[PDB]
């Protein structure tokens, strides 16, 4: 719980943005100090602000990134968005069609993460 | 979890679609006995056959629906879809995240949205 539907669609939005332009630091900060990451869902799950950076340097150590539709908040504090990556793989450009699904904590932080995505969603 | 990203793709576009022509014995067919209904997601688990044919009854007892992007599946059988309702003159947007298991039979069933996904 904690922030409200509204303060969801907020911090998702973020989230998106602080991926777009690459900020690691800003995007580790948004996370629990404890949180979880799933990613992609089906994933053994990431523990920790250092394993979560370490996850976010290696992928987004060159990436764009923009929601493609609303987020979708609830009243419990946990929201869910659709969202396309773009990224350059081998010199090459990709897209990654995801939806992310998120639990805050009562401090406004990501205590969890889940990433729904397959191969089936990669394309060029 | 058996069903396969392809499979998940296929069974919640099917969803989408018996919904979207308000079939409620073909919707409820395709969960499983244990299952758990959570619509919106943070409103108490509804489980039962019964129960969740009740739950459609009222829900689609005119009512359209469609994909809007599309279908994200794992491969633990579990897939998240966004789509569009359209009921009473509005608009809903939703994502609903599912759990399917070793059946093919839906397990999981969470759809997110609140108020302010609404439109009129």
């Amino acid at each position: 719980n904690l922030p409200t539907a509204q303060e969801v669609q907020g911090l998702m939005a973020r989230y998106i943005e602080l991926v777009d332009v690459g900020d690691i630091e800003a995007i580790v900060q948004m996370f629990a100090d404890d949180a979880t990451v799933e990613d992609p869902f089906g994933q053994p799950p990431i523990h920790g602000r250092e394993q979560i950076a370490a996850f976010y340097r290696q992928g987004l150590g060159k990436v764009r990134a923009c929601l493609t539709g609303p987020v979708r908040a609830s009243h419990n504090g946990c929201g869910a968005m659709p969202f396309r990556v773009e990224m350059v793989w081998n010199g090459q450009p990709c897209a990654l069609d995801v939806i992310l699904v998120m639990r805050f904590d009562e401090h406004g932080r990501i205590q969890t993460m889940q990433a729904y995505w397959s191969e089936v969603n990669l394309s060029v």
